[PDB]
């Protein structure tokens, strides 16, 4: 308490100093240090201290525009909701000028527009989904999951490989260091450069491969773990003492079913080490140790011995010649599971999910206004909303008239089945509230002249005969929603 008064003081002390390798820590602690709070109406000022800090920096802030989107899936309070959506906005400066991480961003924008279906709050959330239109448009907590590994035994065709890979593993301990080829005596006198470990492969004992083999087991049996395993093809590849014609481990190009995998083996590397950490000095009245921040932030060098690690055990395995296997594009890919999974989103306007017909169709506004195959079936979109909730056309999707076309002027000023008889079906379930309300016809004005940007025969009479059932129904102001569209 009376040293962590420090935090409350500091909170502008330590943000006036605001007026690129070994920075990389104040976006990994001082990010833990507001995350403390997401003192207490003084916590706003650190959103100043970060919120600015990131957008004048760009090299390890390029890895920090995504900085807490291992924890923005976890936002939910207030400050994790300002966390991420206010930084959104931001998050296209560091990739406007490097404009891997393409599909990432889009696990903060398919479940977080569904996690607003769980809630005003929508006030940071709205532009920030442009902003996802922003982060794919200059480009184009977190909880460690520990998996145990000894669980399987070790299969035996990689029997023959937990001894071949250990024999490259002396040579590889000496590889790096064959310039000076150090060697085994009784003493460690290191003043004198003798290791008391410098033995050789082909006297080895039944425990003292334990060195070498340990690191493989824990290496191989960690592949079965993810519903993967390896597959067979054809066959393939001074001084005196232990001396090999050895190859090395960092020029052999690897295959691209390895990479999914051994990047992930980093990452179950990131699941044991970032857990063996903390069962070596926690229990005899340790601290509080960093490195549960989110995934994207934290140093690397302690993962020198686990990036560079996990490949070199799979390197050696296109030496045997072994099938390896796994088995704004994504914006567009799933765009039309996106106009598929609005429109099954447009069913719950009826009946917290009636701003969820606001934070999804709204924000693609300036998506439509960035780009028929998508857009002839978000014209029926709200055509679902319009027929089930078609009684009042269910708090605020009632009245989301307004809001409806303004999303569909944007898409229909920006471009024979999919959009003939489909053209006035949503169209007219705005003109049919014309004069029942009047939020539907001045949108359905902007939707029956929302052609004539562009460039509706069948409901061309309908509209015609109800702009002369609304000439003096002010619904003469819906008349201009009617009368546009009689030819």
């Amino acid at each position: 308490t009376d040293m962590a008064l420090a935090l409350n003081r500091y909170l502008c002390t330590a943000v006036l100093p605001l007026l690129l390798f070994a920075g990389t820590e104040h976006h990994a602690s001082l990010i833990d240090s507001l995350l403390h709070t997401v003192k207490g109406c003084s916590l706003t000022k650190a959103q100043r201290d970060s919120i600015e800090v990131c957008l004048l920096s760009p090299s390890m802030m390029q890895h920090l525009l995504r900085r807490l989107v291992f924890d923005v899936p976890l936002l939910n309070k207030m400050p994790l909701k300002l966390l991420t959506n206010h930084y959104e906005r931001c998050w296209k400066y560091y990739c406007l000028p490097g404009g891997a991480s393409e599909e990432e961003l889009h696990l903060s924008r398919k479940l977080f527009w569904g996690i607003f279906d769980a809630l005003y709050e929508q006030e940071l959330f709205k532009l920030a989904l442009p902003c996802l239109s922003a982060v794919a448009g200059a480009l184009p907590n977190f909880n460690p999951q520990p998996v145990d590994t000894s669980n399987i035994t070790i299969p035996e065709k990689l029997e023959y490989f937990i001894n071949k890979y250990a024999e490259h593993s002396h040579d590889k301990w000496s590889m790096d260091k064959l310039a000076n080829g150090w060697i085994y005596g009784e003493i460690y006198s290191d003043s004198s450069k003798v290791q008391p470990l410098m033995k050789p492969y082909k006297l080895l004992s039944e425990k003292e491969k334990e060195i070498y083999r340990w690191p493989i087991k824990e290496s191989l049996k960690t592949m079965l773990a993810w519903g993967w395993r390896i597959e067979r093809t054809r066959e393939g590849d001074a001084a005196h003492g232990y001396s090999p014609r050895a190859i090395d481990m960092s020029n052999v190009t690897l295959s691209r079913d390895l990479h999914a995998m051994a990047e992930m083996m980093a990452e179950n590397y990131h699941n044991i080490w970032a857990k063996k950490k903390k069962l070596e000095l926690e229990s005899k009245g340790g601290g509080n140790h960093p490195l549960l921040v989110p995934y994207d932030t934290l140093t690397a060098k302690e993962k020198a011995k686990d990036r560079e690690k996990a490949q070199d055990i799979l390197k050696f395995l296109q030496i045997n010649g072994y099938a390896v296997s796994r088995g704004y594009f994504l914006s567009a890919a799933s765009r039309p599971l996106c106009s598929g999974g609005h429109a099954s989103n447009k069913e719950k306007e009826m009946v917290f999910c009636k701003l969820g017909v606001l934070v999804r169709h709204r924000i693609s506004l300036f998506g439509n206004d960035a780009t028929l195959h998508i857009l002839g079936q978000t014209l029926d979109a709200r055509t679902v909303m319009k027929t089930g909730l078609e009684s009042v056309k269910f708090l605020d999707n009632a009245a989301e008239d307004l809001e409806k076309t303004m999303e569909n002027l944007k898409q229909g000023q920006f471009t024979t089945t999919v959009a003939l008889l489909p053209m006035l079906s949503s169209l007219f379930e705005h003109i049919g509230q014309h004069q029942f309300l009047e939020d539907v016809q001045v949108s359905c004005y902007r939707i029956l002249t929302s052609l004539y940007a562009l460039g509706v025969e069948r409901q061309r009479s309908a509209l015609g005969e109800c702009l002369a059932a609304f000439a003096g129904a002010a619904f003469l102001e819906t008349h201009l929603d009617k009368h546009n569209i009689y030819s």
